[PDB]
């Protein structure tokens, strides 16, 4: 059971589902459990929310919780009972994971959130998700018990700098109005942000046109709405008059309105690292207390904990709305961020008034995380890390659950970054490898163990790239399992230079070299944005056991042979610190020959620059990039 409930009675009985049943109470229960219902589907059911007839019989039983339910399967009767009409619903989605081979087991349950909002807020810079991604999001969500999501994408030019101010055009518009019918039919809070404050003005005619705005959303079905002011400057970081917006927002619209849900508000200092030592404060005295005020943790990407939750609260006067940064990766583009939902303190249930996780520009991808987050915040207490992550990729992945957790398993550190943010990855191996290694610079078992998994790693590339079950995941990850697959395949490689003769070492050298300038070119064809472009996987453990061990075999055989190997591990064209190329920039890291002469562009040099105005460029002698024309 994903969430796990608050409260489980599990008898060691099974019931077939009835094969000729009584429904009590389908016309008055929440018509989006009772379609559930009927589609899983004389002995009686009930079905309705505590007040309905039909469940009256159980009224004591039901959790006096928001979003509670009661749900009792035995052999007499089936007992499925919101304490309100999501908590009916989310019963219903309970009561579809019992049902297995046409059984259930004889189980009661009580069950509500410890968190009262839960979900995603898309609000990373990149790519926003398409639309059928949103979609089929919506539906991933009502099954994981997430009531909240927040539409913020950064690079949205509705949403954000400089068009907020429009509303959005038809087509656009008519897609948002479907997002929000199928939001509101899964018991999902369409949650629409608008980020304004790089160039609003604290004036009627912003004021006015935000709320003009607000009103076009609210025309289209939106029902709950945020302003976004992060990441800005200017102006519109003045704490008094983002809380003036927000409370005439609340009293002008929220609250004239008959029917507004969620208000929140992305304090510009969102982190504590960013706050200065009286913004968060005014903040907390002047917005109106039913407002939330959002907040990412002591950094920009941290997990939340006991400590850094009860600093935010003092400040702010109510429980922070917690904007979890992970999996967002677009300050790491080049990863894919697949691992475990770690970190985050599991009794502080309590301090929050919401938790809702910023996921990658992937989205199937990024259902991982998301489904390990919803499972989180609905039972913290219970919140297990390693089963939760195989569960959801079991549940995202079922015809090859086992080489996703391969692939997963070895793609989820950031690798350096300026957040200076970092996950595990490739722990298992972890020890066969340090040990394989400081012996080389070995035991059996550890060589064995390097070569059972580049023999999985293969496995599972190939099996993932034409799995057809979840198509759109493995368009998203697919550049990346190419690069997984040349990744073992290099690794393969270099184990048997490790283990005969002079002439069989030269081929399996060669061979590696020709690996290299593969992951080379998928690196410079795949993924290729204005950022972290490429595409790098196995970044912590594998690839540089790989790129040691060959160095060192390599070292080893120009010692014996008294050859001269090029003992370089990633691929580079051109010469010289390693060079990189980064779409048409050819850089150092922070004299160059060319593999070839191509029209200059530019020269930009941080101890300044020059145009060059197409002129043919091979040699340049003396950041430190060279941007050709390619
Ligand atoms: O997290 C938030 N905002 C952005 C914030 O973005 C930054 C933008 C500029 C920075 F200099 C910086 F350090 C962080 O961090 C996230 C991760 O990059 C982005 O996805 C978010 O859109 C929000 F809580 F304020």
């Amino acid at each position: 059971l994903q969430p796990p409930p608050q409260q489980l009675i599990v008898q060691n009985k099974t019931i077939d589902l009835p094969a000729v049943y009584q429904l009590n109470g389908g016309e008055e229960a929440n018509p989006h459990a009772v379609k559930v219902l009927k589609e899983l589907l004389g002995m009686l059911i009930s079905i309705g929310e505590k007040g309905d007839k039909s469940v009256r019989k159980y009224s004591r039983q039901i959790p006096d919780h928001k979003e509670g339910y009661y749900l009792s399967v035995n052999e007499k009767e089936i007992v499925l009972a919101g304490n309100d009409e999501r908590g009916t619903y989310y019963a219903l989605q309970t009561f579809a994971q019992l049902l297995k081979d046409g059984k259930l087991p004889e189980v009661e349950i009580k069950d509500y959130p410890s968190v009262r909002y839960r979900g995603v807020v898309e609000g990373f810079y990149g790519t926003p998700w398409s639309h059928q991604a949103r979609l089929s999001q919506l539906k991933f969500y009502g099954k994981n018990k997430m009531n909240t999501y927040i539409y913020g994408p950064k690079d949205d030019p509705y949403h954000s700098a400089p068009n907020w101010r429009l509303p959005y055009p038809d087509k656009e518009a008519a897609q948002l109005q479907e997002l929000v019918a199928v939001a509101n039919e899964n018991e999902v809070d369409f949650v629409w942000a608008i980020h304004p404050g790089q160039d609003i003005k604290w004036n009627k005619e912003d004021r006015d046109l935000l709320l003009a705005k607000f009103e076009k959303m609210y025309q289209l079905g939106v029902r709950s709405f945020a302003v976004f002011f992060d990441d800005i400057s200017g102006e519109g970081t003045n704490p008094q008059k983002q809380a003036e917006l927000l409370n005439y927002i609340d009293e002008k619209f929220a609250q004239v309105k008959p029917d507004i849900n969620q208000l929140v508000m992305c304090p510009t200092e969102y982190n504590k690292s960013w706050s200065n030592p009286n913004y968060l404060t005014t903040l907390g005295d002047k917005l109106n207390p039913s407002i939330q005020i959002m907040w990412t943790g002591d950094r920009v990407i941290s997990d939340i904990t006991r400590d850094g939750i009860s600093w935010i609260n003092e400040r702010i006067k109510r429980p922070a709305y917690i904007w979890w940064n992970f999996p967002v990766s677009d300050y790491v583009r080049d990863h894919l961020l697949l691992g475990p939902v770690y970190g985050n303190d599991t009794t502080i249930a309590k301090e929050m008034s919401g938790f809702v996780t910023n996921p990658m520009e992937h989205a199937e991808s990024s259902k991982i995380a998301i489904y390990s987050v919803a499972s989180y915040a609905w039972n913290p207490a219970k919140y297990d890390t390693w089963q939760t992550w195989k569960d959801a990729i079991r549940t995202i992945l079922p015809s090859a659950a086992e080489e996703l957790e391969c692939f997963a398993m070895h793609n989820s550190d950031l690798g350096p970054n300026g957040h200076g943010y970092r996950r595990e990855e490739s722990m298992d191996i972890q020890p066969a490898a340090e040990r394989f290694l400081k012996a080389f610079k070995y035991d059996k078992a550890d060589f064995e163990t390097l070569q059972y998994t580049f023999e999985r790693m293969k496995e599972s590339a190939d099996i993932l790239l034409m799995n057809t079950e979840n198509k759109p995941l493995i368009v998203e990850i697919t550049p990346w399992v190419h690069q997984f697959k040349l990744t073992a395949e290099m690794g393969e490689e270099v184990l048997k230079m490790v283990e005969r003769n002079e002439s069989y070492f030269l081929r399996k050298y060669n061979h590696v070299k020709a690996l290299q300038q593969q992951m080379f070119y998928i690196d410079q064809t795949s993924n290729q944005n204005p950022y972290q472009p490429g595409v790098k996987t196995a970044t912590r453990v594998i690839k540089p056991l790989i790129d040691r061990t060959f160095a060192t075999v390599v070292k080893f055989f120009n010692q014996k042979f008294n050859a001269h190997l090029d003992a370089t591990t990633d691929y580079m064209p051109h010469k010289m610190l390693p060079l990189q190329v980064k779409a048409n920039r050819v850089l150092i890291s922070p004299e160059i020959e060319l593999d070839a002469i191509y029209p200059g562009e530019n020269i930009q040099i941080n101890f300044l620059s020059a145009g060059l105005q197409k002129a043919p460029v091979k040699f340049v002698r003396f950041q430190f990039v060279l941007t050709i024309e390619k």
